[PDB]
């Protein structure tokens, strides 16, 4: 029993994390066969970091610019490309602890582990969701960037992020491990907007579903409710529609705890429209909308990996 | 910027679990030099598990009767011996991927990574407190006995935790890796009550540090208080009482954001007194007391390890 935001064991994912450094600027990059990813941002001055004309930028850059050590060893770069928004290194050499990967780019509402890395080391392990605005409640410093977000499927590592950005708000934007920012942002130095933070209606349907499995039911009420009417509910609250898609998603969690969606939609919509009283779910005075479904069932049936 | 919880990379300790069986019984063991070291209630059946003889049951067990499997090879047991609450076998084979490593037997109040496994297989890391009732708030099913909870100090790995009990209130109970428990409990199938559950107060003040340092001051009042004069509040809401030596902990915090103890004392007696007003305070509608002022002070300034 219990319920705790969880990580994937980062053993994998450890063992390819590299430090790039380009003039005074360092940061992490994913070592894979003969092949490192990282920030192309790497190459900018702080001046640069403004208004960066990437290519023009590269142009000035040659193989021997760029100092790539895995520990105290310096891999040698015989080649270099850009693909969107980061910078491929060929190395000489492949990576011996290359795990069996494929990259992977997740949909909103998502959940996956980052491995929080300074000057190519791991530092820490969280889980994160890809909010539907595209952005993540991480925890990054300066010398983050190039940080991966991976899940694990049997033997094999899902990479789907790399760090780049820090927003206004305090949240956090990257990349697929294509280069291709999650949401509008651009690698620029400048305040970007990632828009309503909606809520992720699906998810925190998962977690009331833990939340009764782990013997809370309390907030279960006498009602029940049609998709139409609550999500003129969730609408109010900026919640995410609910889909029938979403219902089918459900459809285990409902099974295994005999309580059907809609009646936990009716039960839903009465926080919303009461709140919770000074009450807790799950040890959280708040709804969590950071746990998938997979996630939910995954903790709750104790699923392994290796 | 941003405050997550997070735990230690998981890979130095992945490599040290493996399987144990003992009959019909199937937990996780810690693979250390030529040691492994499990949960004893390995060895009970169902019906020992209520009134068990430890002594006796583990007279009628010889070396061959515990499989001890790590990944899909079989150890050699050549020597076993119980000590407190832990089985140690001994094997013919030394861990090739043994860490440096140390048993520590951590304080209450103080945080650690678990990894929580099945089968001999790592499933998930995340982060606890030994809460001052010596329980801890996790995630754990049948089949997560042995499941260990450590510290990385530099590429020291520190194993302070192994996991044994649920507790009715869906609490969590365990030893050392000398075998003594945490706490009041005893591993015999009956409920056992861990007590009040006081609230680390240091923590909370950490917490609100970390806070502040990120941007969130809104708790901030125009008031002092005295230690006496708080503690006073404290003992009302079940928090821990502060002393003097939390205070010289905390002092770099207060140091470098400016902040008096006492004035955050006062901050926190209003919230105890006033509650949060439905506001949040690092995504949290509830004071949290699961960091501690070095969690904080790594995490604000992005400590590393390997
Ligand atoms: C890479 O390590 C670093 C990561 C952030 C530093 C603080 N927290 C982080 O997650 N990324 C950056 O420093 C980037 C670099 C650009 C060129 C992509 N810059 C920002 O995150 C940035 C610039 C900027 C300007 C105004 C407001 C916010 C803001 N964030
Ligand atoms: C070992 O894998 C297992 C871990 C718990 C199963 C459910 N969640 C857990 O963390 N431990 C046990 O099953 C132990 C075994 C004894 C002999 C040490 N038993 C309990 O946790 C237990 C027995 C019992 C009786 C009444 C109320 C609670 C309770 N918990």
């Amino acid at each position: 029993s219990g319920f705790r935001k969880m990580a994937f064991p980062s053993g994998k994912v450890e063992g390819c994390m590299v430090q790039v450094t380009c003039g005074t600027t360092t940061l992490n990059g994913l070592w894979l066969d003969d092949v490192v990813y990282c920030p192309r941002h790497v190459i900018c001055t702080s001046e640069d970091m403004l208004n960066p004309n990437y290519e023009d930028l590269l142009i000035r850059k040659s193989n021997h610019n760029f100092l790539v050590q895995a520990g105290n060893v310096q891999l040698r770069v015989i080649g270099h490309s850009m693909q969107n928004c980061v910078l491929k290194l060929k190395v000489d050499t492949a990576n011996p602890k290359t795990p069996k990967y494929k990259f992977v780019r997740i949909q909103p509402g998502q959940t996956f582990s980052v491995l929080a890395c300074y000057n190519g080391s791991p530092s820490g392990v969280y889980q994160c969701a890809m909010r539907p605005n595209f952005t993540i409640k991480g925890s990054f410093l300066n010398g983050s960037c190039g940080s991966v977000g991976f899940n694990i499927d049997y033997d094999c590592v899902s990479f789907c992020y790399m760090h780049h950005m820090e927003l206004p708000t305090g949240v956090h934007a990257g990349t697929d491990l294509e280069g291709n920012f999650y949401g509008p942002f651009v690698d620029r130095q400048t305040a970007q907007a990632a828009g309503t933070d909606t809520t992720i209606t699906v998810n925190v349907l998962a977690w009331l579903y833990a939340a009764v499995i782990n013997g809370d039911r309390w907030f279960l009420n006498r009602f029940t409710t049609t998709l139409n009417d609550f999500n003129l509910v969730a609408m109010k609250y900026n919640y995410e529609p609910l889909t029938q898609d979403h219902v089918d998603i459900l459809g285990p969690l409902s099974a295994q705890t005999g309580i059907a969606v809609l009646d936990m939609c009716a039960s839903l919509k009465e926080l919303l429209q009461n709140g919770m009283n000074g009450r807790t779910i799950l040890g959280s005075a708040l709804l969590e909308d950071e746990f998938t479904p997979f996630d939910v069932v995954r903790q709750c049936s104790g699923v392994t990996f290796q």
